[PDB]
């Protein structure tokens, strides 16, 4: 019968699909193609929800998130980024999934103009094509960093109603300096333009790369978005948080309560315990061995004849420019699976215009798998 | 500084932290929840779980044990043949919903639901923006709607039934639910069909039965939060169509990614012998506590047939001024009517999900 | 080819103990209800209710956190000083860390305590009825059990005067309140005479204070040998109040002059007692525990009103003292000659499982019962309906 | 006079004492490299601690049965069969409060006060002080290079009065040597034609390192033989204290009887979740551990020769390195004293397993992070040529 429109979006996860099959027929599966960690939750996390199994109803919470946690991520902006941050601008949400619904809804009503970095999270645009609202694709490349300017803001005809940064980016990894993202904060305040600031990889930033900072830095106006599931390694616990400016307080609270009820409270409980120092040191412990990871990665590629890559500044990804190899991306990728089993992700699944040249390599495994994955394509590309 | 206007919908709780407040002495009988928590083996489960499992992110549609699971559930306990892929896993029934409402209907569709009911349908598509069709229903009807009630209406696109209800708990009569999807069929309208209080049903009062009974066509969503008691889990499903089966996929993948993946595993475990027997004794201790409330209020006898875990009538003493006042005199927290019917509510809603204790204290 | 004498298997003569024959009766019980199904167990020596949910708690937060390798061998500080607070804050006295040494449960307490106090061939003396393990553990350990036959005169439990009539001489005393299998409670003035006279005599006492907790309304109020004399031995566990039964976790009060013995032994016997089960008891001493404790109390006390009550009305009157723990100890020698009999029978008739006097008391025991009321009251009144029907017709 | 027994008066288990003087280095320097642990580093395996998680919420965790758990000792019965050939029936097994429970059992079963009882010096101290306390008359085999640092059938041969009981360690602590499967045959042998009873620890099988002999079961030759192991060491589950007998039929009824009144039961969590050791990732964890393992050996063999201690008895399993270090002291307690106020390094002194000869060796432990292999050999190498 009838399907909506609206509901006609692309799909994100098809690339995972591939990858299981693989393991399943041949067993010689290296998996490089992941959007996750590859560590869990902290054993501090761990044991916290395994208390309140015993101890804790685990009914609905309150709409906004526990007190306890709300207090710890206010706290931790403070500690860790020397930002003051109210304990009621702090929102909990089902994921950074659920924080952007949440987003996206209060900031923007349908046909409301709403820009982005392309090559960029492939959800960002589903979600506001679904919600109705008209997506405005940024293309950015080597030149600005692979992330947008305020300058780049400003040529945009006609008016935007929103943009929507993230720093560090899937799938790049580059993160927008300071400056720059001060400047496209006071730009978007000037212009009555919403900032959404994603910042889900904070925490995840390797030496020498550019610092990663706030958007409430520059201006309380921006909705900062971020999550428990890439430096806390609580993928599958579904939680993450939002800074919500004063006028927006409302209008998040109506909706969540709606939308939701309440974020997974198991995972609530839990989360507290992220902020231990024992959780921090085991968080960092994961960013070690990717710094390794990342150092084996890039040295490899180069020796391989892979040496044009979007600056590796954070999160766990290398965007590599494959155009020399390949004149689509997506059948490289299909055949390195098939040939090697090594895994890797299509740029085209981020860039639908110029993406066929790319390719998303994760390095959030083991080493071994990284070290193995190399050794694979040396052998299997000169004669591509 | 700009809100949107789709942003503001009105609230769902407010009674709730009314309730707090008082924290006088607090007899709660205003919660749309169990007291009781998860069974035993959803939380051994969880806890085997957290030590075995590294809990990334599932597929999509949720993992193939608790699909296999509940498809198997609704052969084992009602006869009805489903297949794992009609099962699709989502973040609590108000996931569900989400998704059910952008896969169905676009903006300035109408879709139809009772009033009095649950607040949240109204509010989830008024912000998706489509144009909500209130049915009032009474006492002379089911309160709940009927083919010819909907057949009534000009200018629909979808119809929002639930089955038992909140607030009334009331169920749509097998014959009348049957008859409400074959409308919907040859009316080329949508249904979906809120079964989330199933296994929750009292000894006479009509009986339950799944819309995949009379027709596929319909969206079915259900949850753990309620008969199994997982209410903070945020865990529930949808038995989707064929037809809708791949904008459902894309929608949830990109909107949530996947529901929560430690009680997904966990939830598997609910359908053991030993989780069942957990959940029915709750359901024993929740029939005790209705048959003392009903009896007790008799003692105002004009109600909504109890056939969930609340009671929905009182007009005589005045109703959100009447709960406001009990509360801050007696302690005894109540929920108005006014947050499930907007024209007519000005009715009360009691819940007896609680210690009997509570019941017997509560009348004064 | 040829057939040989084959030299003869040796088992030890001190190997040689009777079991514990509370055990060999939840064997009968169990197979009533595999066959039967009529299964009312009124036998057991143990609480039907588990852990406390923060024990539980603790441990599983543990499994996390702790590498759950060998504690010290006397036990973690943190478990030691909760135990020594608990003293003073509930019952007025002061102990010093130090002085508990944490045991794999009272069972493990008592090893320790016979030998690090007692000699082979040192005369230590018991009640009878009393807990059949005291007995076969100091038997099996060399030592030499005297008996000291108790009944109603003297509450089933011994006195000073008792105590001074033993000849030859003693080495050593154990005493129990509440005692299994009689419930009873030795009275404060009565155990301080028996801790008073064991220091003027030289006679090493062993104070099982095991049921501590569990205490009913108008008994005789429950005290520490220590509050008397700081030369006994005191033994507690948390199987029974704390229903921590399977964690196999007790303690000791031990004498200044007896810690370097218990520390050297405990460390080669056992290494260290269960590190989780360690770490979990901690969180007993929390309100939400001692709560939950307490819960289990109250469900005790109904039960024995209900067991007290309905016994009078079958028959059964003459009873020691019900004054703790979980136990009714019954005269049943008006219905009986033989008590091993009656229960064997009453189990294949009615299925209502209790256990036989024979087990606490080898010469006395065959006029007494003993019945548990650690489960739910449905139990307790199912079975006096059904003893009810049985007894006129035996 | 305030009495304390007589059988009391007996040593310490020294390795505390070692554990105790490393531990108040880390709060006074915080330098502390630990090579002086009788346990591994590692935990239970996370199939164990799952099992443990869920039976918190599904077992009230009462009582067992005396003799322990039927799937626990099950399983055990299975694994001798799965992995070593040999068929043991369930009744066969009797789980105790690890093997120092069953070593208790043992001793009271097989043994009267008075009896003689002998065993390899050095050795595991607790053996002698267990016996010497229940009564019995330690017989100590001085044992060395000569003889692979266990004893030998013609060695006991020799003995005279005669022995009620024997007890062999293989893999031992301290050498971390294996009796050869020819050997244990032999003593198996020889105890039964001299109607003497014998108690083969086997707690460290599965502990042991390529290129050694085989370690093998009492039982492959003789039933009449006591086994005693534990899941403290291979399987990690140290302070969970869960270990298990191979009870000859003849002893069983006793073994029943001492147990039930001396323990009641053993540790039921540890019971439940020791179940699911015996899982191929369970075992895949606990392989993985002995590699580690294996690593820090290869590492600390070659870090010794080159700081100059080269006598060493042979590592075969365990995870002990047994040192002559009699070059560079006459009193081994010493020197240990010394390095850990003048290094940090904690090592175990040879005293603590002999007191006859233990003054020339030392025991150092391999178990922990090859770091503290690394760093330890480091500042071992500075600090000896000036001693
Ligand atoms: C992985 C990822 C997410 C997912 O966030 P959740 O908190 O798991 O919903 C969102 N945004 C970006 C840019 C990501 O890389
Ligand atoms: C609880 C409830 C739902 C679903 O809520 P979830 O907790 O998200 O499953 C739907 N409708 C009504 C009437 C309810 O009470
Ligand atoms: C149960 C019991 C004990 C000890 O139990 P543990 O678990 O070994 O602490 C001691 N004494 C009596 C009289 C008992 O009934
Ligand atoms: C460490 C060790 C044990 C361990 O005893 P458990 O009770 O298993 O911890 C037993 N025997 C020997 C020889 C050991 O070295
Ligand atoms: N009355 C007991 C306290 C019971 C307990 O906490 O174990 C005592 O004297 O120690
Ligand atoms: O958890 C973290 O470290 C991220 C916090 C954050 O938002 C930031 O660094 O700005
Ligand atoms: O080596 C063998 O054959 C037996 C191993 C053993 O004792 C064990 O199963 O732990």
């Amino acid at each position: 019968d009838r399907v909506a429109l609206r509901a006609g979006v692309p799909p994100f996860m098809d690339v995972w699909l591939a990858a299981a099959e693989r393991q399943r027929t041949h067993g010689d599966l290296v998996n490089l193609s992941a959007g996750q960690p590859s560590a869990g939750a902290p054993e501090p996390v761990r044991a916290a929800a395994a208390a309140a199994l015993h101890l804790n109803q685990l009914g609905y919470s309150v709409a906004l998130g526990i007190p306890e946690l709300r207090d710890a991520i206010a706290a931790d902006y403070q500690r860790r980024h020397g930002i003051t941050v109210e304990p009621d601008a702090v929102v909990i949400t089902t994921g950074s999934s659920g924080g952007f619904l949440l987003a996206f809804l209060a900031c923007f009503d349908a046909g409301d103009r709403v820009a982005m970095a392309s090559p960029g999270y492939p959800c960002y645009r589903n979600i506001l094509s679904a919600l109705g609202c008209e997506v405005v694709e940024i293309p950015c490349g080597p030149q600005t960093r692979f992330q947008p300017t305020a300058q780049m803001l400003a040529e945009i005809d006609p008016p935007l109603r929103g943009v929507v940064v993230a720093s560090p980016a899937n799938p790049t990894g580059t993160v927008i300096p300071p400056e720059e993202l001060a400047a496209i904060a006071s730009w978007c305040d000037a212009s009555d333009v919403r900032l959404i600031s994603d910042e889900v990889y904070h925490g995840l930033v390797y030496q020498g790369a550019p610092q990663t900072s706030c958007a409430w830095q520059t201006s309380r106006n921006a909705v900062v978005v971020n999550s428990f599931s890439k430096y806390y390694a609580m993928t599958g616990w579904r939680l993450g948080w939002l800074l919500v400016p004063t006028v927006l307080r409302r209008a998040v609270d109506c909706l969540t309560g709606n939308f939701t009820i309440c974020p997974p409270v198991l995972s609530q409980i839990a989360a507290v315990s992220a902020f231990t120092p024992e959780a921090t040191a085991e968080a960092d412990g994961n960013l070690a061995s990717y710094a390794i990871n990342r150092s084996l990665l890039l040295d490899g590629l180069r020796r391989i004849g892979i040496d044009r890559l979007a600056p590796t500044d954070g999160a766990f990804y290398v965007y590599a420019d494959v155009s020399d190899f390949t004149s689509d991306s997506l059948a490289f990728c299909s055949k390195l699976l098939a040939d090697t089993g090594v895994a890797i992700a299509p740029g085209i699944d981020f860039d639908t215009a110029r993406g066929g040249s790319f390719v998303r390599i994760s390095f959030a495994g083991p080493s071994g798998d990284i070290e193995e994955a190399l050794r694979r394509i040396g052998s299997w590309l000169p004669s591509q």
